[PDB]
């Protein structure tokens, strides 16, 4: 198993996969954060205070009470100063044109700010297809929903394949999987899993033995006292998970 | 079982509020189409459903392709909706779950549960997106579709896909109003079933209504494409019901 930095360095790796891994070399760190916020204030007020310790923040911008573009530029800025990623967790799951404008374009233009996207694969690669056509010449990366935990998911294993072929099969755009395990052998892609939890599976199970890359957490740091404290904790458990199954 | 009218479906013991209202005006006004809005100006979206709200019986949104929404946008389409007598469905295919879900349903700076009679959502996730949604849809007397099939190439919906799209309307039979669907996936009169892909010249809404069983063609490009979208509107309206008196009986 290669090192976040080697994998950064690896012939076919795309550049936003690139950029990621540098820094999560850089800072030892493969946490994400989810910032589910319903204010522009607190969003940003996490953003600076966790930055830091975090290599992306997951945002759901649609949630956001009062969004405006103005909010998106002071966050790339904060990105920008801290060195993490914007993931706009918007499962896109529309083909065409629509799926197209979804992403470029309406009030929340998400391409113009945000690092990567994910989308779900059930309708075939259309999905990726369509926010390819927009993400592509604007230099952006997109993660395949591959494996679901929740209670009654139907990402069977054919699901699951199939989310893996697609990912292979469109390698300038797609850098990687949400999912609960590594589900590719190729190390060019990131896997990045959710459901974590120190006290759901932790994160030595995650990155440990199920050989995922990043952890994305929410509550388990965002409902805490001492945010960034929380932050630390997930950092140093997944980072130390990390460095344990290298060799 | 027997083939049903729109009007008398609408009175079945166990059917959804939203769903004996859109049927209601289903057989009041001769229509079974619902209409794919699918433009980027406020302005172009209200003309279009001001002008055509007569030949149709729903208007599909994607709100988050508008450059200029604003609520006042939507209350003026829900003026609309009501002069002309169409739901609406925000074609918004929600797939989180919990609290998520739950937000961008009824907050951010769409507000869509303020305004959309209907909403989507995929079942991939299991049947914690309805769950979710159903927290807010229920108190606030909305509808949902589950998406139970596709036909976009490589769809992944497999027979047990639908069954399971199926099990989760039935179980969630107070918030869930039917399906987005290519045919007849549920034999319960008290579920709608929607088609988009369909075009005159894909299939048509002679097979689609007809032959498949659906109850709602939706119709995008070849009416919004069209120089006379009215007469394209009327066209497809036509084809729609008379392909269902043909299965009555």
């Amino acid at each position: 198993e290669l090192s976040f930095g080697a994998r950064a360095e690896l012939p076919r790796i795309h550049p936003v996969a690139s950029k990621l891994l540098r820094l999560m070399q850089k800072k030892e760190t493969n946490l994400c954060l989810s910032a589910d916020v319903s204010l522009a204030r607190e969003l940003l007020q996490l953003a600076d205070a966790l930055g830091p310790s975090i290599c992306m923040l997951k945002t759901h911008v649609d949630i956001l009470n009062d969004f405006t573009l103005d909010v998106m530029k002071e966050l790339i800025t904060l990105a920008k100063c801290h060195e993490f990623l914007i993931f706009e967790d918007r499962k896109f799951a529309d083909i065409g044109n629509t799926v197209k404008k979804q992403y470029e374009g309406g009030i929340f233009k998400i391409a113009s700010w945000a690092d990567l996207v994910n989308a779900h694969v059930v309708p075939g690669s259309g999905v990726v297809k369509g926010l390819q056509e927009v993400g592509l010449p604007l230099h952006r990366g997109c993660l395949l929903i591959a494996e679901m935990s929740s209670t009654g998911s139907l990402a069977t294993g054919d699901y699951t394949r199939a989310a893996v072929r697609m990912a292979e099969e469109h390698s300038e755009f797609v850098v990687g999987f949400i999912s609960g395990s590594r589900v590719s052998m190729k190390p060019e892609f990131l896997h990045l899993t959710p459901g974590v939890q120190l006290e759901y599976n932790s994160p030595q199970e995650v990155i440990g033995k199920r050989g995922s890359d990043i952890i994305i957490v929410g509550r388990g740091i965002i409902s805490a006292a001492d945010r960034l404290e929380a932050a630390e904790m997930y950092r140093k458990a997944a980072w130390e998970a990390y460095l344990s199954r290298l060799g």
